[PDB]
C-alpha cells in the first residue's frame, strides 16, 4: 500500500496512546519483561479484548503453561477465554513440552510448528496471534547465532501470514539487556518492554515502546498497574492541556474564607493550603468536604494521615456529622497509608473511586504524605496526574501540604508545587506575647480577586473564626512578629 | 588528490554542520547504534537525499529488512522509494536469508556479495551507498577477528570503487562498546554513534561523530529528534554569537512599565518576568501579547500551566479579549505539559509554530515551569536554544519565571539564567501592615535606562496599576519591610 503503517486497537487502558493507535497491523510485537512482569497477561488482554470488542478471532500458542491453567488464571480478570474457545473466537495452539520425554526437538520443531500456526491462524480465520515464551523454545543448546536466524525465520514467515503478532520473551536484568541473547531486538520490528523496577522496597511498573518500525510511539516508560481489569496504563505524559474551565463558584465551608477568595472557590480549580503542623489544614478540609453535603454533592475524602475513627472524632468536636455525610450517601472516606503502595498506585486508586462515585469535590489531606520517600519527581508527577484528572473533569479539589518547619516556611510548597495549583490558602502560627496563635490568608486566586489580610484566627468548637489582621505588626511572615507606634495621646 | 577531503552532502538537518560539510567521499561511515535510534533511517535519508537534491543516484544494500518493508517504512516520512527504484535513481540490494531453508548457497561469502554490489553501482552510476546492519551478516558465526578481515574487505572494496559509503552497525550497551565485535570503530575511516539514552524514565536521542579520519568535525553529543520530516538536528553549540541588534523598540503593553523601561522594551530582546507564584508573572504576558495585535503583529503564546480555556478565563477577568486576537490570526495559541515532550522536543515545537506563524512577539510563560525534572544544565541549553533563535530570528520574547520562594529569595533565578537574558522585570511580594501587597521593579536593561525603584502595583479588572514606591522602608527586599518613622 502507497498508506503507511496502521495500526490495531489493543483497548489495553493507554497502551494505544503510548502505541499511538495500537500495534501495526500486519508485524509481530516483541514483548519482553523480567518474570512476574505481566508479558502473558498483556497477550491475553490482545487476543481477549479483540475478540469481545472487534469480534477478531485470535490464535494463542504457549511453549510453557498449559492451556488449562491458562485459562484458570484467566479468571483472575473475569475472562472466560474457556467461552470464546468454545465459540470458535479463541484457540489455544499447545506447543509445550511433555512431561515425558524425547530427544533432537528443534530441527523439525519450529517449521513444523509454523505450518501448525498458519492451519490454526487459516482455519479459525483469526486475525490475532501471541506466542507466549518463544524464548523457552530456544532455551535447549543453542547460542546466538542460531537464535537470531531462527525468530527471522519466524517473525517473517508469520509476516507472510500477514496476522498482527505478539510474541513474548523473558529478561534477566532490570535494565540490562533488552531480550535474552540479545538479538531479537533487532530481528524484530517493534520491542514493547515492561519492566518491574525496583527502587526501594515497593516495585512500580513501567511499559516501554524501544520502537515501532515505520510509525510513531510516546518514547519512554510509563507506569502501568495490572489489576482485576487486566493491564492499566497512565499516559501522564499524554494528558493533552485542554481542560475546560467555568465561572461558577461554590463554597469553602467557612464564609469569611468564602470573602477573603472574592466570593468562594471556582468549581474548576485546584485548592491548596499549606501551614506547618497543627495551623488547620484538616479543619479546612473538613469544612470543606461538609460543605459539598449540605447541597447535596458527592465528594471523597482521601486521608493518609488520621484514621477513619479519628476522622469521625475530632470531626465531630469541630460540629459537623461525618457520619451523616456517610448514610446520606452524600460523603465517602477512604484512608490508607501511604507506605501501603506506590504513587502509580494511589493515583489509580483515588482515579477509581472517582468513577464509581462521581464525586463533586476531592479533598485529599497531605500530599505531604504521599511525598514520603518517592523521589521529588515520581512523586510531582503524580500530582500533576491527580490535579490534571480531577480538573478535566469538573471536580474542586482541596490539597493539603504541611512546612517541613513550624513558623519561617520560605516556601510554600516545600517541594514547589506551587504552579501546578489554582488557589492558594496559608496558615501560620503567630508568637504574640508567648502564646502560639492561628493566621490564615489566602495567597492567590487565579480567576478572582481574594483579600490581600494576613488575618488571625481561632479553633473552637464552631470551627474556625477568621478575625483581624496584624496590621500593628512588622515581621509577622517571621512567626515572631514586633510590635510598632510610638505615640498615644497628649494636648495640642 | 594533493588537496583537502571534499566532503559529501547528507542534507540532514543539522548534520552537515556537526561533520562539517558532510561524509568524507570516497569514504565509509560507520554508523552504529543501539535498537530504534534511527541507524536506517539516517542511511534511508542519506541515499534519498542524495536523489532529491544532487541527482547523485543509491544503493541500499540491506540484509535483514525485506525490500518491500524497507519502503514501506519511508512512506512514514512522505517518502516514496518505491518511485525512486521506478524512476532508476535508487536500487534496494535485497541481500537478506531466504525465508525458507538453505545452507549452501554462501560459499562465496563476502566476495560474492562485493560483485553484486559492485555491479548495480557500475549499473545506475550511484554515488552513495548504504549497507544496512552488516553485523547481521557476520552474526552467523564469526570471532572479532574474522570480522576486521571481512569488513576491511568490504570497506576497501567500496573504497576502490571510488564510492561513498555509510554501514549500519547495532548496539547493545548505550555508552559502551562503539559497536558489536569492538572492531568495526577501527575498521572504519569515520564513525558516528546514534545513542538513545534513558537516564529518568525518558529517553534522548544524541547523535555524535567518533571521528572522522581526515578532516575535522563538531566533537561530542548532540540531541536529536526523529520526525515525519526524518533526523532532525541541533547543534547548539554550532549557532554562533551574531544576532543583529537594534534600538528599535516595542511596548511591553503596559503604558507604565513601557516608561519604567525608559519608553518600552527593545525589539531584538529577550526579556525574563521572575517573581513568586502568584505575583502576576502571567498578568504582564497576557498584556505583552495583546499589544502586539493592536499593532497588527502575530503573537504567539506558549503555554506550560494553565489551560488554553482557563487563560482564555482569566484573561477576560483582566479586560482583555484573547478570543478576538486568534480569530484575527493576530495571536496563536499553544499549550502542553512540560512532561509532554522532551526538552529537545520542546524547543523544536517552538521553531516549528514560529516558521508556520512567523510570531513578532514570543510569550513563554514558565520556563520554570519546562525545568521540572531536567537537568539544570540539559535546561539551560533550553534556554539558549530558544534565546539565540528569537535573537537572530529578530524576535521579542517574554519568558516567566518563578523561584521556589516568596520574599527573601537571593537570587533572580534559581537555575541562574539570568545572564542570558537582556531585559528582567521582577515581581516580588513585601509585608505591609498584616499584609501581602505587590511590587514590580525593573532590575536590568542592557540598552536602556529603566527606573531603578520597587513600585508597589495592584491588579483588577482592568489591569496592573504601578503606584509609587516604599521611600520610607527599609529591606521591602526582605520581604517583611521595617517602617522607619
Ligand atoms: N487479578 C490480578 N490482580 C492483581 N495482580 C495480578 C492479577 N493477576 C495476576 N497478577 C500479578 O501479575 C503477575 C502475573 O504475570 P503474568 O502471568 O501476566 O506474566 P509474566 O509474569 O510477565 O510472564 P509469565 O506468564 O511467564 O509468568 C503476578 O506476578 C501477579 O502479581
Ligand atoms: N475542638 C477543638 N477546639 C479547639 N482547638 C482544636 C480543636 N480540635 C483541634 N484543635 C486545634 O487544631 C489543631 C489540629 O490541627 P488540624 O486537625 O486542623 O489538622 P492539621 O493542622 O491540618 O494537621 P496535623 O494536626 O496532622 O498537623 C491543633 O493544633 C489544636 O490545637
Ligand atoms: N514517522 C515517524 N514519526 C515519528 N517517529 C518515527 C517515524 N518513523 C520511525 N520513527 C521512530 O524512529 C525509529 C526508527 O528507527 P529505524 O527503524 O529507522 O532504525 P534503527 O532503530 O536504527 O535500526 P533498526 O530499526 O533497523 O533495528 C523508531 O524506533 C520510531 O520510534
Ligand atoms: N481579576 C483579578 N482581580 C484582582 N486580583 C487578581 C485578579 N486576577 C488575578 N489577581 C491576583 O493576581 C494573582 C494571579 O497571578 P497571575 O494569574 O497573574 O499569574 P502568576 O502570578 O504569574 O503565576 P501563578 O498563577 O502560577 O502564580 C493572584 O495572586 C491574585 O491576587
Ligand atoms: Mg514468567
Ligand atoms: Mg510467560
Ligand atoms: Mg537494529
Ligand atoms: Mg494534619
Ligand atoms: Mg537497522
Ligand atoms: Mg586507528
Ligand atoms: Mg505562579
Ligand atoms: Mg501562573
Amino acid at each position: 500500500e502507497h498508506q503507511a503503517i496502521a495500526k490495531m486497537r489493543t483497548m489495553i487502558e493507554g497502551f494505544d496512546d503510548i502505541s499511538h493507535g495500537g500495534l501495526p497491523i500486519g508485524r509481530s510485537t516483541l514483548v519482553s519483561g523480567t518474570s512476574g512482569t505481566g508479558k502473558t497477561l498483556f497477550s491475553i488482554q490482545f487476543l481477549y479484548n479483540g475478540i469481545i470488542e472487534f469480534d477478531e478471532p485470535g490464535v494463542f500458542v504457549t511453549f510453557e503453561e498449559t492451556p488449562q491453567d491458562i485459562i484458570k488464571n484467566a479468571r483472575s480478570f473475569g475472562w472466560d477465554l474457556a467461552k470464546l474457545v468454545d465459540e470458535g473466537k479463541l484457540f489455544i495452539l499447545d506447543a509445550s513440552p511433555d512431561p515425558e520425554g524425547q530427544e533432537v526437538v528443534g530441527g523439525f520443531d519450529l517449521s513444523a510448528l509454523i505450518e501448525r500456526i498458519n492451519y490454526a491462524i487459516q482455519k479459525y480465520r483469526a486475525r490475532r496471534v501471541s506466542i507466549d515464551s518463544v524464548t523457552s523454545v530456544f532455551q535447549q543448546y543453542d547460542a546466538s547465532s542460531v537464535v537470531r536466524r531462527e525468530l527471522f525465520r519466524l517473525v517473517a514467515r508469520l509476516k507472510q501470514i500477514g496476522a498482527t503478532t505478539v510474541m513474548t520473551t523473558e529478561r534477566i536484568e532490570e535494565y540490562g539487556p533488552i531480550a535474552r541473547y540479545g538479538v531479537e531486538e533487532f530481528v524484530s520490528d517493534n520491542v514493547v518492554i515492561l519492566r518491574n523496577v525496583l527502587e526501594g522496597e515497593r516495585r512500580r511498573r513501567t511499559l516501554e515502546i524501544l520502537k515501532l518500525r515505520g510509525t510513531s510511539h510516546m518514547k519512554g516508560e510509563y507506569p502501568f498497574t495490572i489489576t482485576d481489569h487486566g493491564i492499566n496504563i497512565f499516559p501522564l505524559g499524554a494528558m493533552r492541556l485542554t481542560q475546560r474551565s467555568s465561572n461558577v463558584r461554590v463554597s469553602s465551608g467557612v464564609v469569611r474564607l468564602d470573602e477573603m477568595c472574592g466570593g468562594g472557590f471556582f468549581k474548576d480549580s485546584i485548592i491548596l493550603a499549606t501551614g506547618a503542623t497543627g495551623t488547620g489544614k484538616t479543619l479546612l478540609v473538613s469544612r470543606f468536604v461538609e460543605n459539598a453535603c449540605a447541597n447535596k454533592e458527592r465528594a471523597i475524602l482521601f486521608a493518609y494521615e488520621e484514621s477513619r475513627a479519628q476522622l469521625l472524632r475530632n470531626a465531630y468536636s469541630w460540629g459537623m456529622d461525618f457520619e451523616e455525610m456517610e448514610r446520606q450517601n452524600l460523603l465517602k472516606i477512604v484512608c490508607a497509608y501511604p507506605e501501603s503502595a506506590g504513587l502509580e498506585d494511589h493515583l489509580q486508586i483515588i482515579k477509581s473511586e472517582i468513577n464509581d462515585f462521581k464525586p463533586a469535590r476531592i479533598a485529599i489531606d497531605s500530599l505531604s504524605a504521599l511525598a514520603r520517600g518517592v523521589s521529588n519527581n515520581a512523586f510531582r508527577q503524580f500530582v500533576i496526574g491527580v490535579t490534571g484528572y480531577a480538573k478535566q473533569e469538573e471536580i474542586t479539589g482541596l490539597f493539603t501540604n504541611t512546612s517541613d518547619q513550624f513558623m519561617g516556611a520560605h516556601s510554600i510548597t516545600d517541594s514547589h508545587i506551587a504552579t501546578i495549583t489554582d488557589t492558594i490558602i496559608l496558615l501560620q502560627y503567630v508568637e504574640i506575647r508567648g502564646e502560639m496563635s492561628r493566621a490564615i490568608n489566602v495567597f492567590k486566586m487565579r480567576g478572582s480577586w481574594h483579600d490581600k489580610a494576613i488575618r488571625e484566627f481561632m479553633i473552637s468548637d464552631k470551627g474556625p473564626d477568621i478575625k483581624d489582621s496584624f496590621r500593628n505588626f512588622e515581621r509577622i511572615i517571621s512567626g515572631s512578629p514586633t510590635r510598632i507606634t510610638v505615640d498615644e495621646k497628649s494636648e495640642l
